[PDB]
């Protein structure tokens, strides 16, 4: 892969201090494809903060609006990210991704992780669910009609143990590049589904459904557990 | 840091061909500092791969000899790998990582998971170890006068779950810049002991004992799995 964000920064950031980090891409211009960044505190599912697009058009996490800004240096391909009045709340790994006209959000850096320390809006998920070797397995995906609903903006992530996110499935059904078909996708009203089949022990992950939402935001789910049960 | 390392190269090699991977750095010269090669299979210990210092000399796993060249461009900043004849036993996360003079293999890169398909010498520690906050637990690694008895070039690393091992003692002893002190290493015949005393819920993680060899190799320990007991 050519394409890459690489996201940098200070970590450690003091409580009511400014935490800015700059996510520096290349083999691929701003000006083509959007930049949105995403955050995953110790022990917690992906929450989006915001993005931007190729026109400078930018986009928050109404929760995290207050103390936001993203801008962007085309010069130099870079996209910055300030969050102001930081607190221990949000200590997390930051990741930057790209998020393309026909592909999704396809690329993720590797995240950076950032500590607030001093002295030393709803898409639900089955919290865990298991199959065996060879069998198919389903996730699904409850939201509303601002999102899940509003049409065909649903995407499906994986995320091994410490690790970026891995897109799926775009557009609802759509299998991303280099995805293996036994991912498949499918939506029936407020509901989207992942569905698994072949079960591998390497698929054994965590699983997130994220969708747009009427209000030009971005929703994540809470996250599904796959267990992979075998006979060794 | 400015110092970074970053793995680069195929995304999957076909059996009895040819793995090859670039190591660009960034921060430093390699006519500076050192740069050696790691890899870990899927659930698995660290396993020494080879190294290239200042002036271009190498030095390789006996193991993996046979089939290793490690080359250099100073120029362009790079390291490169080539592992010739592989088979599924070199699936792996490949680490590039820094030697240096005073400081020990402290910076290392993010990990580059390559795996060997088609279409279808020894240190010795506990395998578990565990504790609740505040008490101190100790990890002992055995080996012999080659290595851990050779002299002081004894190193401990922490890994957590999919990430690059971070150093913590280097010189059996000496403890790692940006380490807190709670970590101390000390020697006693062909035994080293990590002691990590007020025990906190980050260091829940595995912990590798590294030593020099008379043969000019680097041996790994098996590994340490240590666990810290909540009330949650």
């Amino acid at each position: 892969g050519q394409v890459q964000l690489q996201e940098s920064g200070p970590s450690l950031v003091k409580p009511s201090q400014t935490l800015s980090l700059t996510c520096t891409v290349s083999g691929f211009s701003i000006t083509s494809d959007g930049v949105l960044w995403v955050r995953q505190a110790p022990g917690k599912a992906l929450e989006w903060v915001g993005a931007i697009y190729q026109n400078g058009a930018t986009y928050y996490n109404p929760a995290l609006k207050s103390r936001l800004s993203i801008t962007r240096d085309t010069s130099k391909s870079q996209v910055s990210l300030s969050l102001s009045s930081v607190t221990t709340e949000d200590t997390a790994v930051y990741y930057c991704a790209r998020d393309t006209d026909y592909d999704g959000m396809d690329v993720w850096g590797r995240g950076l992780l950032v500590t607030v320390s001093s002295g030393g809006a709803v898409l639900t998920q089955p919290s865990s669910v298991s199959g065996s070797l060879g069998q198919s397995v389903s996730i699904t995906c409850s939201g509303s009609s601002s999102n899940v609903g509003y049409g065909n903006y649903v995407s499906w992530f994986q995320q091994v143990p410490g690790s970026a996110p891995k897109l799926l499935i775009y557009g609802a059904t759509s299998r991303a590049s280099g995805v293996p078909d036994r991912f498949s996708g499918s939506r029936s009203g407020n509901t989207a589904t992942l569905t698994i089949s072949s079960l591998q022990a390497e698929d054994e992950a965590d699983y997130y459904c994220a969708s747009g939402d009427s209000g030009s935001s971005l929703v994540f789910g809470s996250g599904t557990r796959l267990t992979v049960l075998g006979l060794e």
